This record gives structure tokens, sequence and C-alpha cells, in this order.
């Protein structure tokens, strides 16, 4: 009903690695922490006129070195980050613009969809 939405979106995907590797309630309490630390990363970073403007600092990179609201997430959660790490398919990135969000894993994979409006 939003960017929130679509931050569900992405906290759907980015969570569904981590279940079944790790703790069931503090993956609930990853996911939590992590939609509100992007809520509040992403105010006023948010142009339905202008989907792409700011669409870099949206970004989720995962790669050799990891995005804050995911290392916040893990401290906040009392989870490894490194335990995460291995969980999350590697050189991942997570775009959220508005009325899509999409991701791409490894240097040279195919961006995917997983919601379009
Ligand atoms: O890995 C990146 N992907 C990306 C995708 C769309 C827009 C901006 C970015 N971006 C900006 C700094 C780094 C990145």
């Amino acid at each position: 009903h939003h960017m929130q939405l679509e931050i569900q979106v992405a906290l759907n995907f980015i969570i569904s690695y981590l279940y079944n590797k790790l703790p069931r309630r503090r993956v609930n309490i990853f996911g939590e922490e992590l939609e509100r630390l992007l809520k509040k990363k992403y105010e006023g970073h948010w142009y339905p006129e202008k989907p792409y403007k700011g669409s870099g600092f949206r970004c989720i990179h995962i790669g050799e070195k990891v995005d804050p609201v995911i290392e916040q997430a893990s401290k906040e959660s009392g989870l490894d980050i490194d335990d995460v790490r291995g969980n999350l398919p590697q050189d991942l990135s997570v775009w959220i613009d508005p009325f899509e969000v999409s991701y791409q894993i490894g240097e040279k994979g195919p961006v995917k969809v997983l919601y379009v409006d």
C-alpha cells in the first residue's frame, strides 16, 4: 500500500534465504528491523514522479561489502553478519523503486523482477 508494500516485497525475498539456516524468531526480528531501517532511510528519497531519482541510494547491495542497513539489521537481531552474508546469494543487488522491485545475483547476472505495477 505504498513504498511500504515494496519494502515488504524486498524483505520477504531477502529473509527467505535466511529461514531454515538461521533461527526463526530472530530472522523475524531481522526482517522487522530491516523494514524499519529502509523506511527510515528512504524517507524523503521517494519520488513516484521520477522513480529513478535516488535509485542508487535506495539500492541494497551485498557484494564484498555489506550495506549498513543489512549490517544494522544483523546486529539488532543478534545475528553474526557473516552468517547472514553466508546464507544470502553473493553479489546481490536489490533496487527498490516506485512501481518496481528487482534484483541481480552475480556481477554478470540478469536483473530479475519481483514486483512491478
Ligand atoms: O550496484 C548498484 N546498482 C544500481 C542500480 C540502479 C541505480 C543505481 C545503482 N547503484 C549505485 C551505486 C551502486 C549501484
